[PDB]
């Protein structure tokens, strides 16, 4: 059997050279890395060059932070709950301005802050699939405590107008957090253009393990911990530290920024190709703008036969891919630096026959 | 070389099992666990499996949750910070009790919270090193929302009475909490017969990887999500799953479980030794009582000579060991499955040698 994975905005493959990095970390050095004895000092300079590795990644500065987390969905977590506790509660700052794209990571935590009686407003999504870069002036109140917007869409792979909604953020000054989850190893991220004072992302999207993240935090910018014990990481984010993921993220990080170029010129090509093939079929159209997009996404949508049984399909002939909503859902197509040409064209024949079996039972 | 680790109570070396198991899931079934498709499904059993080792560990029901989260630091503060918006803000029981035993994520949680107007009374510790299990009754306002104790001490050792907590707990119709961390390997641990509603464990302190850890939650007990997006572990952790730490954890805990005996009878047994051993020297003695004490931890305290000291001569001839606070600190030396007679004896010399250095030196 092969088997062809087109999920990549679910979750990635770990990298071989991850896993490798990683391996001593599981065997041999297992100290606390907080022990003042051999094991502990032993995992100090790995885990400072991983940091440097992430730092390097997002274009962080000496001066800020990245902190180590289990996860986005922590970051997310943190970055809102922080928010209320310092600037809602404490400075009557009660209102924060995100979009209704955002993962539910961000959309829930909002949730349950306007169930305390804080005010959100949620942007809604326009035609061109994303938001102006304007209703955000329009809707900062100056009681605006927090905007947040991720930097690329998981549904769609649309990249938001990051770094315009920071300015609009500084002049402003509101503090702002990009969830660019989906922008690692996609596009460039640069949290110095961004004006970010926060921004997430998560390892398994990029080739690292499932169970790691990061949160960039600005300097001088102060977030009231979400994990209190204030051992590890300079006192913001407390647990010993997850040393193998750590290892592996950053490198992980490294490689996703050497293959920029790479996910331009050719996963792009590659999702080019899948979607001129497939556009080239009864009454199916790509949802959304196809020109913001990160290279490696594509969303589209069947004439009445709808996603969930396409994807079955799909699925029956060994090719992973996910539903997008879409308003019938869409049909979600995500490459990596890991599929083939030759993959791509399987697939093309696959999804044709697929539509043309669904179509015939139609 | 050949090192000698007596830390086991700071982080553990994952069991060679272990890391056998989590291999495959670095490697081949790297699917994301939400995903509809082969990848996600295929992830299935195994999670399933680990979980069912999970709950046969801590004798947890089908009808309890035992959540997967990212650390014990992680489910301490979802604890305190979930009993707050419950039963503190909403339900006006604005006092928590716990010791001053427990760990900075459970105290520094604490802290917090208090700064945010919540009472909160840390039981003293007595001269036998324990809590009264009476002081608890003696506290319980009514007004009380949750009391918090651990099930052993990290620095000495020493068990506290939970199930005689667990009593006074359900008698005054208090919500029930204890940090089992360093309880999970070391003697058996039954939420039932303790009458827990919440028990926290991190996989890192029994051989399992460091960055994984589980809340065990009764049925029908609420706690508001830690991590807000309801994706996973029935909406109440949200983050998308860490498959191959979970797996290595159950194996980790089913490991433990097994070694119940072993701990007991053979490593309990070297520990004793090691403790006779050390004490026939000058001034010299245990801190805290000898015999409510998990089988593999001895913290001891020498006349004058001050424990850092010590620790650093300990790690420049190769032998891993931790401080332990008491009263000039103590010395903290805690064994694991691992260690053997012979380790144990080149310890007993090597400390002996050291003693005599460092009293040479005064
Ligand atoms: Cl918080
Ligand atoms: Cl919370």
């Amino acid at each position: 059997v092969q088997r062809i994975y087109l999920d990549n905005n679910a979750t990635t493959r770990i990298d071989p050279k991850v896993k490798e990095i990683m391996d001593p970390f599981l065997r041999d050095h297992y100290g606390n890395p907080s022990s003042l004895h051999q094991f502990g000092t032993e995992t100090h300079p790995a885990i400072a060059e991983a940091l440097d590795k992430l730092y390097k990644g997002i274009n962080a500065r000496d001066i800020d932070d990245v902190i180590i987390t289990s996860c986005a969905t922590e970051s997310n977590n943190w970055v809102l709950k922080g928010v209320y506790f310092d600037e809602c509660l404490k400075k009557g700052k009660n209102h924060i301005v995100t979009t209704v794209a955002e993962h539910p990571a961000v959309r829930s935590t909002c949730n349950f802050l306007e169930s305390l009686g804080v005010e959100v407003t949620y942007l809604p999504i326009n035609e061109h699939g994303s938001i102006t870069a304007e209703q955000v002036r329009e809707a900062i109140t100056e009681k605006t405590a927090l905007v947040s917007v991720m930097w690329a869409n998981n549904e769609t792979g649309l990249i938001f107008p990051i770094e315009e909604i920071g300015a609009i953020c500084k002049e402003k000054g509101v503090l702002f957090h990009t969830d660019a989850v989906q922008a690692i190893g996609k596009i460039p991220v640069d949290v110095l253009k961004a004006n970010a004072d926060f921004l997430s992302f998560s390892a398994h999207k990029f080739h690292g393990p499932k169970g790691i993240g990061g949160l960039y935090i600005r300097s001088g910018v102060g977030l009231t911990p979400l994990f209190h014990g204030g051992e590890h990481m300079n006192g913001r984010r407390s647990g010993t530290l997850n040393v193998p993921y750590i290892v592996g993220m950053g490198e992980a990080m490294k490689l996703a920024v050497e293959h920029l170029d790479y996910e331009k010129e050719v996963v792009g090509k590659l999702r080019d190709k899948l979607e001129e093939a497939l556009l080239k079929i009864p009454d199916v159209m790509v949802v959304g703008d196809r020109i913001h997009r990160v290279p490696n996404t594509t969303l589209v949508s069947v004439r009445g036969i709808e996603g969930e049984a396409m994807l079955w399909d799909l699925n029956r002939s060994n090719i992973a891919a996910s539903t997008g909503s879409a308003c019938h859902t869409a049909i979600r197509l995500s490459l990596s630096r890991f599929n083939t040409e030759a993959e791509i064209d399987k697939t093309i024949e696959v999804f044709s026959q697929a539509a043309v079996r669904l179509r015939n039972i139609s």
